[PDB]
Parts: C-alpha cells; sequence; structure tokens
C-alpha cells in the first residue's frame, strides 16, 4: 500500500533511522520510549528487529482487548467495505442499532457518540451547564462545574482552563472560566464546593489515571453522589481509563454501586481501532443538546460504531473483567511481597484490577533507570509524572503470559535496587 | 458470519425507514435534525438506502468523501494496517508514524506535523499553538493573547469554540466563555487592518471560503492581503483547509488560489477518505516547536491505522488529479445552474462557489427552504443546507463525467420543479 511503498522508498533500517525521521517531520510534543513498533497480537509488540515485548501500557487502557483482535478487525473490515461515514444529518443502519447496544449494556436513556475522550469531557460539560440554565435555572453564565486536582479528561483550552497540572495549563490562557477545583478524595471539601447552588456538576474519575493511579478511600464515590444529589448537582464521571473492566468491574463506579448521572467511555470502547468516545445519561438532561446545538463530523459514524459494539461484546465474553481482578490482586500480592522491604525508593504500590502502579522516591532514584531496565526484560511501559510507573497491560494477557510478566518486572526492580550498589 | 451489529441489529427486527427513525429518536441523543433517509452503503459518489433506493450523495461528510464513499485503496490500505498494528500512543515509537508525517511534511510544504483526530481538535491544537508562541517568541503580557476570527466562522463545538462563535444554537447556554477572541467581519480587509493594531494579536484564524456560514466567497486578493496584513505585524495566519483544502475547490489548498502558504495550516475531513478522524496542525519549526513534551498530546493522535489511511487518501487525490476534476466539473455546474435558473427561478439569491464546493442561496421569505430540499431527495440527490437557506452542493470529486451531467440535471430538474409548484 501507499504507505509501505512510501517508507520502503525511505530507506528506513534501524531503530535510528526511525527514531531521526519522527524528530525531523512530527511535532516534538511526545519524549517517547526508544523503541520501534511494527506489530501489536493480543498483549504483546514487536519492534522492527522481531524484539518481542509485552505492552504495559495498552494504550492507557485502550487496548484492554489486546493489540488486532481478530473479532474487532472482522468487524472494521465488514463494515469498511460497506459504508463508513454518512454524517448524522443523514440517517443510517447502524448509529441507532449501536447507541441502543450501549444503552441497554450501561443503563441510559440517550448516547451521544463522539471520537475523543476530550470531547466526550467537552460535551458533558456543556451538557451541565446548558442544563443548569435551562431546568435548575440558574443565573445566566454563572454555572459552575467542580473539578479534582490533578485530574486529566483532555487537552482542548478548557480541559487545560480546569487542570492544576503546569505543564498543561501554562501559557496557554486566557482561560475558560467557571471551574472550582478541590482535592481529590475529599468529600469534606467536596461538600462545602457543593453550598455553591450555581454549581451544575461535579466532574471526577473513579481512580485518577493521569494523576498516578490514585485510589481513593472506601465509600468516596458513593458519599460524593449523595453529596451532589442532595443539592441537584450532577455527578459526570469518568470513566475513559477506568471503564470497561479494567478495574474488575464493567465500570470502575460499580465499586461503589453509583450509576452516574452522566457517563463519560472512550479509549477501549473501540478497542484502540479507531477514536471513539461516549456520553450518556437521562433524557431530561441529554435533551438539553437540541438540533443545531452540538455536533461532530465523525461522531457515530457506521464504521466506529460497528467496531465499538464488538469491542464491547468481547469484553463480556472473554469475561475480562473477571480477568482483571484475578490478575491484577495476583499482580499487587506479588508485588508487595517481593519489593516492599527489599527496594526502599518504592513509596508505594496500588491500584484496582490491571490499572496498577508502582510509586518511586525520584530523590533516591532516577525513575528512567526503572523505565528502562525494564525494557531490557522485555516490559514496555511509560511513567506518569516521572515517577510512578505504570503497568497496564491488555487484559486478554494470558495467565502464563502475566506471570512471565510479573517475574519480569519484579526482576528489573530488583536489577536497579542492586546496580544502587 | 455474522458481526455483532449485524447480530444485534437483526435482533432489533428493523425492517421499515420508520423502524431506524424510532430507534434513533429513543436511544440516540438528539442533537440532530436529520433527513429521513436511511443509508445502508455507499460507493464513490453513490449511496443506497436500507431498501435498495439509489441516491447521489451531494454532501459528502461536508467534504470528508472526497474520494468517494469507500474508495478502494484506502479501504484496502485500512484493512491492511488493521491486521498488524492500530495504536501504539506517542509514547512508543512505531514504524508508520513518522513516515506518514514526511509524507504530510512534503507533500503541504512544512517543517512539522501535528496529528490530531477531529477537526475541532486542529483548531484547538493551532490556538495553543498560537497563543504559547505569542507568549514565548512574542512575549506578550501573561494571559493577553487574542485571537482574530471572523463573524459566521465554524471550526468546532468545544467550548473555547462556542466561544468564539457568532451563531446563536453554538454557544447559547453554553458559558461562561473563553475570553481573548475578537470576531471581525469576513472579506473585510479594513475591518481586519484594525483590528491588527491590537499588539496582543497571536493569530488571525480564516477559512478560505466560510464553510457553514454559507460557502462564502470572499472578494478577489482577499486572502493574499490578509496574509500581508499579518506578517507587518508579526501575527500568525492560521489557514482551516478542514473543509475547503484537498482538491475540494479545484486546487490542492484553497489557500493556493492566492499563492498564500498558511503560517499554520489546519486539515482535516477528506485527509482520511471519511474512514477514521484524522486531522493535522503543520506549521515551520519555531512556531510548532512551542510544544515541548507533555504540554500536549492524544491518545490516537498520530495512530498507525489512521496515518496509513491518510497517507492512502492524499495519494488517491494525486493520482486520480482530483483538483483538476472538481476545477472542471465545479466550472460546469455552476455554469449549467446559472444558465438554466437566474431569470427562470426568482427566489434564487445566488449561485456561488469554488470547485466542487458549490451553494445556491435562497430567499427564504420567497420559498420555504426545506421544499428544495425534499424535491432533490425525490429526484435523488441528498444534500443538507446550511443557514437554513443555503442549499450545499459538495458531491465526492470522484463523481464520473456521466454522473455529475446526470446529477447537475436532476439538480436543476428539482429547482424548476419547485418553482413550477409555486
Amino acid at each position: 500500500t501507499n504507505i509501505e511503498a512510501y517508507r520502503d522508498g525511505l530507506k528506513l533500517k534501524t531503530e535510528e533511522d526511525f527514531f531521526a525521521c519522527d524528530r525531523q517531520y512530527v511535532c516534538q510534543n511526545y519524549a517517547p520510549v526508544p523503541v520501534v513498533i511494527s506489530k501489536g497480537k493480543g498483549a504483546r509488540v514487536w519492534d522492527i528487529n522481531g524484539n518481542e515485548y509485552y505492552d504495559f501500557l495498552a494504550g492507557v487502557s485502550s487496548l484492554s482487548q489486546g493489540h488486532c483482535h481478530p473479532r474487532v478487525i472482522a468487524a472494521l473490515c465488514r463494515q469498511a467495505e460497506r459504508l463508513t461515514l454518512t454524517l448524522r444529518a443523514f440517517g443510517n443502519d447502524v448509529t441507532g442499532p449501536a447507541c441502543r447496544f450501549m444503552a441497554e449494556m450501561f443503563g441510559y436513556d440517550r448516547v451521544l457518540l463522539m471520537n475523543t475522550g476530550a470531547e466526550a469531557g467537552e460535551s458533558a460539560l456543556k451538557i451541565a451547564r446548558k442544563w443548569a440554565y435551562e431546568v435548575k435555572e440558574i443565573p445566566p453564565d454563572s454555572a459552575k462545574v467542580i473539578l479534582c486536582n490533578n485530574n486529566y479528561w483532555g487537552r482542548t483550552i478548557t480541559a487545560c482552563s480546569s487542570s492544576t497540572t503546569f505543564d498543561c495549563y501554562n501559557n496557554f490562557g486566557p482561560f475558560t472560566p467557571g471551574f472550582e477545583l478541590i482535592d481529590y478524595d475529599d468529600v469534606g471539601a467536596l461538600e462545602e464546593a457543593l453550598k455553591d447552588p450555581n454549581v451544575a456538576a461535579f466532574f471526577v474519575e473513579p481512580i485518577q489515571g493521569e494523576g498516578g493511579v490514585n485510589v481513593p478511600k472506601p465509600g468516596y464515590l458513593k458519599r460524593a453522589h449523595e453529596l451532589c444529589r442532595s443539592k441537584n448537582v450532577l455527578l459526570i464521571v469518568d470513566e475513559i481509563q477506568t471503564g470497561l473492566c479494567r478495574t474488575g468491574r464493567l465500570l470502575a463506579a460499580d465499586h461503589d454501586e453509583v450509576h452516574p448521572d452522566i457517563l463519560l467511555l472512550g479509549k477501549s470502547l473501540s478497542a484502540g481501532v479507531v477514536p471513539i468516545s461516549a456520553v450518556m445519561g437521562r433524557a431530561d438532561v441529554m435533551d438539553v443538546l437540541k438540533p443545531g446545538t452540538h455536533g461532530s463530523t465523525f461522531g457515530g459514524n457506521p464504521l466506529a460504531c460497528a467496531v465499538a459494539v464488538e469491542a464491547l461484546t468481547v469484553l463480556k465474553d472473554e469475561k475480562l473483567a473477571d480477568r482483571a481482578e484475578r490478575l491484577g490482586a495476583q499482580f499487587r500480592d506479588c508485588l508487595r511481597r517481593e519489593l516492599y522491604g527489599k527496594v526502599p525508593w518504592i513509596k508505594e504500590i496500588r491500584g484496582r484490577g490491571l490499572l496498577n502502579a508502582v510509586e518511586v522516591d525520584s530523590d533516591a532514584i532516577d525513575p528512567n533507570d526503572v523505565v528502562m531496565k525494564l525494557k531490557e526484560n522485555g516490559i514496555l511501559s511509560k511513567p506518569t509524572r516521572g515517577r510512578v510507573m505504570r503497568f497496564i497491560p491488555p487484559l486478554v494477557i494470558t495467565d502464563e503470559e502475566h506471570r512471565d510478566a510479573t517475574t519480569r518486572i519484579i526482576k528489573s526492580f530488583l536489577a536497579v535496587e542492586e546496580e544502587r550498589k
């Protein structure tokens, strides 16, 4: 194909040839791990030299079904030969059914399909504001949305305006007003913020992903929802990274028996094949988006809908939530037993399901040394906040692969501690 | 062997178009007022409904389907790459993203390529780049950056895009808004010159032809004059070619009509031939390099599947000489509609466009716009107006000579029939 023919013509043999190409032509907004991946299958990837690795990032939980899941790729191909895009300006024979499928799977009246996670977040903020002005009847332009320090939901200007991460907002203002930032995992702070009747919504992650896999105290989300409901404030739960079986339940909110007023999904919703995200909620909230008040060229395109239905079905068929629960408990147990005490620079081992992290002390060790040693041992991952090592493999990882990977991971921390001496 | 969507849909027993309309009303967020047609397949310039009725698609994803529905080369490239690798994230290298960026950098003449997913993301990204550049290179005061745009502009649905829109339904009840935008009339060099006196302006963000605003073609020299004014004040010219680029107007970029090379170029829509959402922001090194590691990202932006598709989609544009095709057919389209409709149909305000980005604006007082839309559908033409009264004719560029002659006759027939029935 054209990409293959063009690449051949470039005579890119070595990993360095590729690194140089990326440095010259690609916007330099990433500091990638130095590997050149050419193929993915399941929990494994291979570089251009045939070296194999376990992918322990999985698209930050976009690849829960593994790389190139056969069923998802067959669903993609089948629909792609037929029809890929109509616009929501015209009806089609896939969008409605796919929305019904999601509505029933998650228990919501209405499904808004967008492309990216950031778009789902923006759309939920628009819904929450418009609902607050039209249904709660709060004063024009006074709507407030409460979010948490260290939250991450995207890179639009409005997301930058609601971030507390320096690099995410610095020099990108002026900023969108209307946000109240409170500490994460702090019910007392939320209770206080909720005293303001201009609050439209509280927007939160069940586990802060980019913030460093921050697992809140028992009852947090349950308590939060009761406080919000008490004040007629919408609970917007972002499950883009925590949802779809990654934490051992269909939704991470299920850990607290919470049904979000507005749910956000994305990432694994497409098994990492094409960008698709969703915003779901009750009729009286979602219906505020009247014709012409919101839209998207590719949102709900038939190709993405066909992929999403397949991707969601794979989660249920392969019992990936039970897999994540079982393997994750094992991973944490092994790491805590074999690394705590032996490795003094490990601050904490935490997570739920297969959303796990190892926070290291960056004053006691170079975290990049851990990253490189892991790769040397066949494990590929990328930390968040420099010091929080992340272990987010595809959920389809086999028992043997997971055992092999756990062993490699443990060996890597140990080799960095021995090298410290 | 049925895939899940197929089996699930079969279980719903949806036989008529009305069964589908009802499913959509119940479960799909009702933010669209769709045309009553249920499309099941598309090939080239044609689509077919669930009952096998053929239609010409004259919206083409608002120029997302320039290469036609399901272009076989593009679908083949998708299927090939999808069996190999679809997503790595930019946290890891791969054997596709760099090459695809180089391919684009060379085709459009830019140092660096930022790949995102949607058009709105491209525009957001560009605004962030312009702001950051203004703060760091122009050294304007903190939080004082301004961006000039035009009334009736359309670039997205994010809160920041709403904050810079003059369309009521786009911004109403979605505030409070992102500050930092100065709105001026489109196609008004004097208004731009005045707005450029503010030294805190970082950029002027403009479409070479306003798309959602009504296929508003500016006067001769507009974009060229704009660029000179922007250069004079060290203000970046951000040109949005998401709808106008990629051969739609008869040239690779609509900016080529004025020999303007945008400081920052935005592409999207037909960049993927309508197969998967991919968009691009391109610019010179000292502008794009303000996005340092960790200051911007995207999960799917630059994914290998989208990159393979894009390179095939762009190659189709060149190989099939679609810019020439657009130029030739589009000139014939406006010529035929003017010769057969001006005078004979009095409620037509103007027939305008460039290449195959054409519109027929009607006087919504003298006629009900929707009667034209329905008559067009009766005659096998699917279209969607903008601003109610602006009829749009945006077919895939791959439409054959025979298909285009046929379609033009059907459109003219539809306008005259609404007139006879008037």
